[PDB]
């Protein structure tokens, strides 16, 4: 679909069985989702953005669905404010930023 | 043009009469640019980021292109990592997300 960008692009995805809202963010590396129990081993990580940096854990090969977009990628939990897609999820949907 | 996101989407802008390149930022509501002098009186404002928040300097109705667009509006000016062009300039330049 094309999303304007009059309101924050927020997007419903799927992971972990759970439904939850996030942010379509071209201004990320990485992807970045609010405290939660995911399976698997993880890695800690800093990782910094607008405020300073906040320690998160790596977990790798999470699937996560898109707007029905099935993507798989590096997925990193921590006290973010809000759910964040990166561009290490947004170019597996085909994202693209046009004008 | 069309920008994918296999790389940051980081661009050309012109401000002040000097070029910077800068990040084009779903996911941020306002323009945050590294610290410099603009013309005019500025006003305080608070932004929240994924690491906390920070104080900038507001400037209003300044003249800023991008990528050959011309855009006025307004511009923050604080401790940010890298220059961001948000969601009110990237509106004005008719910029869209597509998948
Ligand atoms: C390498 N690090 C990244 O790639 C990091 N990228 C960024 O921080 C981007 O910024 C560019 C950027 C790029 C590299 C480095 C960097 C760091 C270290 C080293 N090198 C480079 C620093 C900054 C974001 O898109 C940013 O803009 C946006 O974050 C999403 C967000 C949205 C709303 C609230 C939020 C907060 C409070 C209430 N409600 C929502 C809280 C967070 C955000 O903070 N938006 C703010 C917003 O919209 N607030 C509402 C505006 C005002 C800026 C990611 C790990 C998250």
């Amino acid at each position: 679909p094309q999303i304007t960008l009059w309101q924050r692009p927020l997007v419903t995805i799927k992971i972990g069985g759970q439904l939850k809202e996030a942010l379509l963010d071209t201004g990320a590396d990485d992807t970045v989702l609010e405290e939660m129990s995911l399976p698997g081993r993880w890695k800690p990580k800093m990782i910094g953005g607008i405020g300073g940096f906040i320690k998160v854990r790596q977990y790798d090969q999470i699937l996560i669905e898109i707007c029905g977009h099935k993507a798989i990628g590096t997925v990193l939990v921590g006290p973010t404010p809000v759910n964040i897609i990166g561009r290490n999820l947004l170019t597996q949907i085909g994202c693209t930023l046009n004008f």
